[PDB]
């Protein structure tokens, strides 16, 4: 059984992707959440967010919990323009979430406190944002 940090991202993930067309939900992978915390764990708590270069999809936050994180992450489709697909600086975690041919996600968190409170690091695979696939992977609303 997944934890209770599991079981609320996978919720928040997936009650999102329904509102989309095609767009079939996620399943949690132990070995992506290992990736993930993992990566957490090394995290120096300092305020910026570098990517970790690996194999796989991934979104990054400061200042949110699990579920909050992807709540934010999701918010930036009021930026997105449908009749021109594809990459911005402020819809790239938007289209990861919603990426039609991401199979599992699995995430990890770590307290910092202080000034920036919680890291949150979701890795995801297959990956989302490959340039010349978004108009096949980010589907309009349901």
């Amino acid at each position: 059984d997944l934890s209770d940090f599991a079981s609320s991202v996978l919720a928040e993930h997936n009650k999102k992707r329904a509102l989309h067309k095609d767009t079939p939900a996620l399943s949690w992978s132990d070995t992506l959440a290992s990736y993930a915390q993992d990566y957490a764990d090394n995290y120096d708590c300092s305020g910026t967010l570098t990517h970790s270069g690996g194999p796989y999809g991934e979104n990054l936050a400061l200042g949110y919990d699990g579920p909050a994180a992807v709540d934010a992450w999701y918010n930036e489709i009021s930026n997105y323009d449908f009749s021109n697909p594809g990459f911005s600086s402020n819809t790239g975690h938007f289209t990861q979430v919603v990426w039609k041919s991401t199979t599992q996600v699995g995430c990890g968190i770590k307290t910092c406190g202080g000034a920036w409170g919680d890291y949150v690091i979701c890795s995801y695979d297959p990956a989302g944002n490959y340039e010349g696939e978004y108009a096949d992977n980010v589907e309009p609303l349901a």
